[PDB]
């Protein structure tokens, strides 16, 4: 496939649902070496599990809220990916309380911080911590939202954590392009699930994306994953620091109803 | 391939710089059956040898520049294709009087028109008239440039025709991606070449944008035709009216210098 | 008045309901001295009227269609103000066809060029035409609307003539600033009116908005005449080629419902 | 004045070269009562001086990093404008460490977290402090850097905490429109100034802006003043969540060099 000879680490793999289990599947269809990380105990055997069926037994332990658990990750990677091609963070978190109701309201310094902690500082922190493992050729990916762009009911703080993960994708593309390295983000669409979201009245939100996406209809996880294959594969190379809208059109479109 | 299966039409064939090659020979790579069109018999032979080398003898005539010559040229791809997956508009125009200096000083009514009329209305017209004969799942191709989104020296007019172009693409994806058809422009750089172009000052574009360009390289048709046959495969589903920036960066960073 | 001292031309007027009338009686009441053009013998007494009551007799025909009209009209306007501080171009047109149904389908080659002609080379005619009777620090002023940067049901070609007419302002904006020249555009919301509007469906574009709108209402030609005058006032020194939204957030939220 | 009649709070007076003290003036002078606040006890007199000038003795201490200096700041505030028209705030803070070099080795947990906190976390703290005593028709501004959306050498993390500010604006915009506020942005461009920036090398982006802005010159104090009071006047009701550059049109053109 057009990622045969390609060492991966995947993240944020929780369940079957999740973007990134899809993301894995993708590029092991097109040929890459996957390694895969678990935030913790109680997610540790489904990962391996899953590690399993996509032919991997490289699965570590990363909690991306603590440096030294980066830094441990990395550094049992090494003994047996002295020098890999890249990542994909797929990453994300904030307090409950803090996607109900009036932005204003709800918003706490707390809040604030810890949702920008995990999902925007996270990225750029293991972009630090592999600098030196990654291959001239690498490509950074991570998975940002609608929200980062346009003020979204509910989404409140995590639209702002999503803007500057956006930021961050560009600093980083022009920090790190001089040595090899590519970094973008796709910027999905709300996916159709049957479990329970953070995002308050995800249903409707699914619901109304639907009628009103060009291409009538959600994306999926394959959908995802196959942006991110070819975005993390050489058939990229043109392109980084980019923020691909991968939500078939819904952006694009206005009152269309 | 992951274009096995496709059948595409590819316009602007011109030479072996011209970015269409690249993609075509790209697509033809990834699996897909081909189909050219070119402007008039000086470009004939041209046109008819690459087809050749990309195994195809679907070699067609079309000036864009009037309607009855898109007609025809379906009608007659109807014969040997009477549905297909899609096309890829890689034209442009304008009179040389128009890219040079002060861009008031420059434009004129006539320029501003054929400009327009060539370089973005052009892309609509085919699609009007291949619409029946598109299948589900076929995606719909142009090539923009910054010069849409920012104000660049000399470029004048052409600014416009592509910023028109680039909405084009937004209101075709909305009115057909609920029959089944994509459609996405990739906003490409400069690309390094020997022949001489209609931008003044071209040379001087291609050295700057090396320096400061994060991956610091310009990018080629090679780059720019593997994003191409990304975008009109089916591992796009999830991508409509979408400006790609194939551009290694350019345009997300400033005063790099 | 923040516009003492200054002479400006207004363009566009038709009607009390008219934004152009609204932005003349703000720009009169900040201390600016109007002059008005006309487009059509029908069009000539109302004008006329308008402009007594906003002190003004200075009054030209002028059809943007044609090249030798804005000759003829600044050549008039010139033995009265041989020098003046800039336009306020409040003009567009399409052929109704054009608005109504699946753009594809609707969209003609001559309706994508008058709209393009009327409604975004004319800006640039009109500079060109004037741009020797400019005094430095003058300011030239267009109307947009969302539809240049959204695919925006029936709004049709005219999003295509808007994204051209945006991407002017820019150019425009690019070649005049070194001789004392700013150019800024004004996208403003739809407008609540009673009459009725070329644009198809625009009532419900109206209760639409209300509803979602941030600010909870549509913006007046008092909100737009206001912003209008500001522009064009030494107040906005440091705007240039500006696309300011006045549509009371209505573009940045998104799924308000 | 076109500010008569209204109580304004100014944040983040430092000096007769801070853009706030240029906010201040520009307001004073269009007709608004104000009141200032400080960081600490070092920046006391300075402030209470400009005051006098500017007609005030309504100045308390605030550090935005505490919730509870904020609380008191209003608490005490209250006293005597029990309510009150809108604040400006203008604050923002990175270590210097943070500012220089390779942003992913330059950047660190630690200082992401603060530059985020008191640079974009900040505007909303004091929202939701005051949120009751503000008056319908209230307008909330902050002032935003270029390099919230473009990738700008040693700027760094700074880049992420206006992006996030920026987003803030959207979200803070949409949360309190409907109870009659309005919340925008000014990017201001770089300005000339004698004393010496946190950020590095400075004075070069100056000498590199004049000469490829539009304008051919950079901003003042002035400029960004004169559009901060437009902006929290009722001139500007119709715009909010809003992201104004006010940087001489640099950000929109390209390789003017
Ligand atoms: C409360 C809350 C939580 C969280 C969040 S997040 O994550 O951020 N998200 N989610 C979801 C969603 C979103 C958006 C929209 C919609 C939805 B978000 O915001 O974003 C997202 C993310 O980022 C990604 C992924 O997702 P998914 O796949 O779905 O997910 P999950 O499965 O859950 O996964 C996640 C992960 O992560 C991890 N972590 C956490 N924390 C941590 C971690 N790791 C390490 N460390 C630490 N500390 C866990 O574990 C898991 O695995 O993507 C995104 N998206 C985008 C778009 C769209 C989407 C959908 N879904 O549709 C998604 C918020 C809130
Ligand atoms: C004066 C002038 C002319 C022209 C023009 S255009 O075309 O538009 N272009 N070119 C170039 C360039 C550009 C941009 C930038 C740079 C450069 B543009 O603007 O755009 C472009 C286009 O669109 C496409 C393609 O290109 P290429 O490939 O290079 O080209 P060629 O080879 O030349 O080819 C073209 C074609 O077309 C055709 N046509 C015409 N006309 C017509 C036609 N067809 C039909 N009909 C009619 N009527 C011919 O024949 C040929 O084949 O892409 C683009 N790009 C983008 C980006 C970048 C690039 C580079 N190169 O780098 C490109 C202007 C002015
Ligand atoms: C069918 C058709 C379509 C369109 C047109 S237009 O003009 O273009 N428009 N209208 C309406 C509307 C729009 C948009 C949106 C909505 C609505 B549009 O597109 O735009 C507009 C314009 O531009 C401006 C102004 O308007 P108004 O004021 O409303 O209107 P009127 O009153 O009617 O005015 C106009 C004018 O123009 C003129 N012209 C024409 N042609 C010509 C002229 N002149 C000279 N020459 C020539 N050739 C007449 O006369 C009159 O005065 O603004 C805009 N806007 C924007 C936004 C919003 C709005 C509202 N309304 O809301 C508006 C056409 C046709
Ligand atoms: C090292 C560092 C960095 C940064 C910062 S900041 O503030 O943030 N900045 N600065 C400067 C600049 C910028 C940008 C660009 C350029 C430059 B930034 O980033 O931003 C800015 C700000 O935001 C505003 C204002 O500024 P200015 O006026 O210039 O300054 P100053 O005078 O110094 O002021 C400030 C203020 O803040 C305050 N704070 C702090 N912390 C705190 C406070 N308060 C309270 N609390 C707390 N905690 C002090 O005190 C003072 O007053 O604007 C901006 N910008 C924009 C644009 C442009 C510009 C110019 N300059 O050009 C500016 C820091 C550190």
């Amino acid at each position: 496939g057009f990622l045969s000879g390609k060492r991966i680490l995947v993240t944020g793999v929780a369940s079957k649902l999740s973007i990134a289990y899809g993301i894995a599947q993708a590029m092991h269809r097109e040929g890459a070496e996957l390694a895969f990380t678990y935030q913790n105990d109680k997610l540790k055997g489904r990962v391996e599990e899953f590690a399993a069926q996509l032919g991997s037994d490289i699965v570590l332990q990363c909690d991306v809220a603590e440096d030294a658990s980066i830094d441990t990750m990395f550094a049992e990677l090494g003994k047996v990916w002295p020098k890999f091609d890249g990542f994909v963070h797929s990453i994300g978190f904030a307090p409950g309380d803090q996607l109900d109701g009036d932005y204003v309201n709800a918003v706490t310094r707390e809040g604030f911080k810890i949702a920008h902690d995990i999902s925007s500082y996270s990225f750029v922190a293991m972009a630090k911590a592999c600098r030196s493992m990654l291959n001239p050729g690498s490509a950074l990916l991570t998975l940002s939202y609608l929200g980062a762009e346009r003020a979204i009911p509910n989404y409140n703080v995590m639209g702002l954590a999503k803007a500057s993960l956006e930021a961050n994708v560009r600093y980083m593309a022009n920090a790190m392009g001089p040595e090899g390295v590519r970094v973008n983000a796709i910027s999905a669409g709300p996916i159709r699930t049957l479990a329970a979201s953070g995002i308050k009245d995800f249903r409707k939100m699914l619901a109304h994306c639907e009628a009103v996406t060009p291409i009538r209809r959600t994306v999926t996880i394959e959908d995802v994953g196959n942006s991110a294959a070819f975005l993390c594969s050489d058939l990229s190379a043109g392109i980084s620091g980019e923020v691909v809208h991968v939500d078939g059109g819904f952006s694009i479109a206005a009152m269309n109803e």
